[PDB]
RNA sequence: GGCUGGACUCGUACUUCGGUACUGGAGAAACAGCC
């Protein structure tokens, strides 16, 4: 699912807000 | 959270109008796994 980028994007992501 | 993604509900695109697809969009680094 998309919901694996909602976790991988967005733990490596987060990081940046 | 030290790491991953399987649903949701949305917003937005599509589309058979169901439903899926976009986390270069959130609630929410929530829950699951290991907890």
């Amino acid at each position: 699912t998309r919901q694996a980028r909602r976790n991988r994007r967005r733990r490596w992501r987060e990081r940046q807000r």
